[PDB]
């Protein structure tokens, strides 16, 4: 069916009169009546409204294809404002926070053919690795509903995984896109800093300089060419976003490759060690000069990130948001990031911030000779829903130890492409195409993605 | 005469055979010997070295030109590592700290035929608007040695203004290129963020997010054309500079201009206001749309720049190298930046950065309608030498208010081109070109730039 | 030379037999001949007559001097009736309006031996800070004819500064003595209310209750003693002036000085503030106690003055004399005073007068603590001749802000002595003697007054 | 008999052991108990407080005299502030407005040994020629209580006339101390502009320029001698009053006198004109050059005064305090001052102010040739209490014209000494000593002042 079809695929059907947009959405909406009570991936769905857009587009254009995403149903995170939906951020206090405007990224997609089905579920403050929300509920991995969907953007990945949407939209401050990706088996792109505009009406978090360097907005999809498509739509610099850069995207024709096992001090299972090792061969098969043992030690990088973020979460964020937050996540943050809390003294914040530049200054010189880095995302296969429910410290720390390959990409404002095998690809800033290109080469060689069935 | 000549006039006569690179280098080294006793603008001079470089390159390329800056003597701030020149930072402790390698920028310039005449004087921590070092002393204005040369890059500007260098190189965290240039009556360009890379062998400052966001390296010149030649060379991106962005330099067709006066809360001298009016008129005659009373309220902007930088300086930097710096310099920082000092509580430092973004958002939106802002730099002619000497907090606030059109360009990582009249054109990032274009267009209509000899 | 001499030196010369009174007059008229073509500071000259008068005196009194002001050539503002000289008010309409009788102040000065060289150029309604008349044209600063001579009494100031008169006489409703003196680099004393009588035969004003409060007549000079001598003659009360009070003049012992900077909202240039700092330091050296950050908040006082004067100019005066005044002058009033125009509703105007008494009752209380206020007159050195030429409302507002230290002295009926540096001393009513003494003390320690020749 | 005693008489008795300050105060206080129900002159009293003060002085100095006002009971108008005594202004709204401080005048008086017996009733904004307040009600003449004790400072006149106070203080914007004085048959001095400071803790009227120009504070007494004593204490400049001028008070050797009958356009009864004539003859008997038909035409003067004051009252004042005022007094102002109201055009208000200067310039010149002016105050003996009660415009115009002799003195900021006869002596500013001296010379010749007992 369409729900299991690529963007171009479902587009060709519309073209050939096979299926109308009205069909494509409605089919998706019906599947969502069936599957979503299980996954809990969508929180607010605009079925009546979206169907109107399906009809009208079907009317005016018909077999005509409007934009690259004409007739493409999409899953939009709660964090990206959509008109007629709510920027709840998972909090009961913000239930009637109706959105009057669409963030530029959203507007960008709808301009190319939106068919935005509904708002995907997120954690309480979008700062968790499990999509557990006080308001909506708990996202359940369609693969194994006992397991976790993902961190922040998990709802989106659930909607893409469970065929309830062709593509989805997420953000990656702290692996908040690449992690949920690996867990749902979907494709996930965190764009680099400067490629995608972030212009939020009602915004999650403030516009700290940390999310300006470490946080980005990215797509979810079940094909590499789906990903490339959604990227090309949202990509582009906007004057109103100062973090947006008027810089052309780039690509190296001869990308030498490198693998990062333990340079971030992570504790990875032989499951994902094998998946990584698998991905490596595919590359060299596709004429990629992959190398090992050549990556400089970035053991501190996750920690630097942990400290910067953690410090602000505890000292600045929580003393307001802890009131309406889930005590699950409150205690998660306290337990997880409480170690690296640099305290209220700024001399320490400055200190850790300067080490970042130390590491980074090194990383950028490396990527000149090793532009692409294959590496483990989760370091853990999809954990249970209870993985972080009121777990103790040491326990909280041990998780961080495993998920230690996720954050370094955020810290250094690097583009991180998550393959469905739960391995990622990371490159130089503005070289985001290089990842999409190389991920098109491993798409054939590696296992193909299939829609999930909570049947 | 070489010392009074543009980069073009030099390259012409080198090719015509009427002068040589050696003759140029020697002419300058002569004048340096006369004027530099007064100005104290040059701290270290690699005479013999550069002289032989000209004879070498005189021999190799002869009447042909190596590239853009062939036969162009240059003044380079002490903050830029040049091979064999000390990186003093103004401090006597670093008097025998020599630089093994050229800085990226220095290489680029030298590669284009640039002959480094010598190092230029700087303030003690490169954090002052008056170039007074405990190692090399005070640098004086060639135009009036009674007045200040400016800070921090006040040596280079004085050098350029006094025909001791055709061009110069500086940095601009505060008004650290534009102010000296304005005071010394020369051109100066603060690039925006990303356009010019900083790869320092021995760093002037920590790679703070402050420096990343608010600090750039730029040229000094006597001609708008010579500015661009220098911006041309130094511009470009290096992968090893993370801040350096690989974006094409941009230009706008018939850009609108917005006159800014008090929208930052600045106290302007009538003269500097008169020059603003004169520049607005020349723009209008040069066929620009210039509007007044359009700029939003950016009065917190200079303030937020003072809080970020002031908190850091007082609490972080000064406790470190505070004992090795001039007492005048230490007190300045304490006097001026004391009121803005947010304290050690991180929660307040975070807040002001958030206020930056509120302001930045506003301005970036406005700059789409009015892409270029014409603004005063210092709002006062070069003050006397004692202008920042143990003045006290109250007086320090008053000076701050006079310099409130300088800090906002840095806070929003924007390019600023300082005309020799002390008037600045400011535009959006990566649009550095259309400041060079506007400054060239207005150049014939505004007063001319001439070299100054204090001794004669 | 007589033209550079003080009263004492002139009088001494006359007594010693070094020179005659006719010698002194003739010299001045000689200089006038050369310089007045440039300055345009004397509108009508009584040269033949004055020489007869000085000849006569030489006959009667010879080497014996029978006046404090005997042998002293004097410039007089057109606003003051001199017999046989026209009371034009700068207007062409009143060009043939001749005076039968001398005003009280004129008579007093003449009876003290003073010799009137001639009348001095004035603005059109005597209501401008630039001396531009439709009848007589513009008066230019002798020190730089590219610059304005000053407001209302710019002629008199210009004459005294160029040695075309030893002494001059003017009036001050705005800054109309102090502004000219500061601009022209001479001494000027605005007497407080009641000390000097106003008996005008052909009045330039209508004896508004405002002129009664805020307008006084006073001397120009090149020395503090010369200011003293002049004040001594004109001072004293007349029955026929109701605003005149029969009160003794007074002088406190070891008076205290408070420094006024931005307490009125003035936008001060860096040189004026520097000069302020100089006058403070001179005072402190001469044993005066000077305090800073002590003056109450008088920011509304300039604006209350503007409202009262502006409401009346625009709604009462300008309608009667609108077509006869220059357009430049008319538009200056409309542009600047248009902001503070309260319209014709009496209820508004009444209130603004009550706001005065509120501010006044604070100042009078503070003056008991700190009797003398040192403050800038104008925030700027003499502006260009075009400073008020059709500048528009926005620029006129900016200018008003620069001159916010001049109008408050008038609003409160207070004496103000303008030093040649453009720094003023202000005191309590009837304490003019304290100003004269304080000025004399700092006179040696501040730059000296010299006469000026634009021609040579 | 202290209640009928001059400052010097009771200064003798204290110092003779004849009485004590306490006796005098208690005496005055006692008499007050009886007479005050008739007069309704005193609104607030401070008997415990003042007696305490008298005792203290008795114990301190005893037969020694502290100051020129030691042992003198005094009535202070509500407009002036006494500590603890309330500043009602006749308005009930301010019935619980208590003063933490005394006004400088009161301070000076008290510091001279004076004993403030209490505050005196006043009209609703001190802007009426009959002393009727919303709080304390109507005030009645001690001589004939069918007739008013007019003016703003009507109580203080009553109190001094009635024996309930040796001395009193009032304020004169219109004839507001001279009129009472004349109606209640006692001396009343209106100082000229600059002589006596007006420093008010809670102000009666705005600090308007018109108050500065035409408003002064002055004493009531039954002796020309006690007037001088008073004025000598309250007189003198204060830095905190910008209107007070540090000018020495002046006197003339031989002053010429000019009689002002109808030059202000006044309508004068035969009684008042004969008193003028009597005063004129007394002056001549005292050796004064007195001249007639000399005074210039000051018929616009009373008119200009009403224009300025009136235009303000209606447009500025009344709208502010309208509802809290007695509808009698509200209407009085509208009735009388309505004709003179120039409206809200400043150009008109500006015009009459210029006119004042012209007139003023003329009078100041005249006052050189003829320093003193002898004139009527009211030109009507003490009217019935109903004179200003809803009488309407046309009738109010008639009243105005009778009093046309009183307001001009204020317009030109001139001193006016009202003799007990209802005749006044006006002179130049700062020449208040000349008035006091002429008064003292005429006192023997003209009729004597006796204390009234309703």
């Amino acid at each position: 069916e369409p729900c299991h079809a690529t963007i171009a695929e479902l587009q060709a059907g519309i073209a050939s009169g096979a299926y109308s947009r009205e069909d494509v959405v409605a089919a998706h909406l019906g599947r969502t009546e069936r599957i979503n009570p299980v996954t809990n991936s969508y929180c607010e769905l605009r079925g009546d409204q979206v169907l109107a857009e399906a009809r009208a587009a079907d009317r005016e254009y018909g077999r005509e294809l409007s934009g690259p995403l004409d007739g493409v149903p999409m899953s939009i995170k709660d964090s990206f404002a959509v008109r007629g939906l709510r920027r709840t951020d998972g909090l009961p206090v913000h239930a009637d926070r109706v959105a009057d405007e669409d963030d530029e990224v959203v507007a960008r997609l709808r301009d190319a053919g939106g068919l935005v089905l509904g708002h995907a579920n997120v954690p309480d403050i979008c700062i968790r690795w499990n999509t557990i929300s006080g308001l909506y509920g708990i996202a359940r991995n369609p693969r194994d509903p006992s397991r976790t969907a993902g961190g922040s953007s998990g709802g989106d990945a659930a909607n893409v995984a469970a065929g309830m949407a062709t593509v989805g939209m997420g953000q990656d401050l702290g692996g908040s896109i690449r992690v949920p990706a690996s867990f749902c088996g979907v494709y996930g792109l965190r764009p680099g800093a400067g490629t995608v505009p972030n212009l939020s009406v009602i915004p999650p978090f403030p516009a700290s300089p940390t999310l300006d360097a470490m946080g980005t907005s990215g797509p979810f999809a079940r094909s590499a060419a789906d990903l490339r498509t959604m990227f090309s739509v949202i990509a582009g610099a906007h004057p109103h976003d100062p973090v947006s850069v008027p810089a052309p995207l780039a690509g190296t024709a001869s990308p030498r490759v490198a693998v990062l096992r333990g340079e971030t001090g992570a504790v990875l299972d032989a499951e994902i060690e094998a998946r990584l090792d698998a991905t490596v061969d595919a590359l060299r098969r596709a004429g990629f000069e992959v190398a090992e043992d050549v990556v400089p030690d970035l053991r501190r990088a996750p920690e630097v990130w942990a400290a910067i973020n953690g410090t602000e979460l505890i000292n600045i964020a929580l003393p307001e948001v802890g009131a309406e937050m889930t005590g699950s996540g409150r205690q998660h943050i306290e337990d997880m990031f409480g170690i690296f809390d640099l305290g209220l003294d700024l001399r320490a914040y400055h200190a850790v911030w300067l080490e970042r530049r130390a590491l980074q200054d090194a990383l950028v010189r490396f990527l000149e000779d090793y532009p692409i880095i294959v590496a483990p995302v989760a370091g853990m296969p999809a954990p249970p829903l209870d993985f972080d429910h009121l777990i103790g410290r040491e326990a909280s720390a041990r998780l961080f130890d495993r998920m230690r390959c996720v954050p370094w990409v955020n810290l250094f404002g690097l583009p991180g492409l998550a393959l469905p095998n739960g391995i990622q690809l990371v490159t130089r800033r503005f070289h985001e195409p290089d990842l999409l290109a190389t991920a098109e080469a491993i798409e054939p060689l590696l296992p193909a993605v299939e829609v999930a069935d909570p049947v």
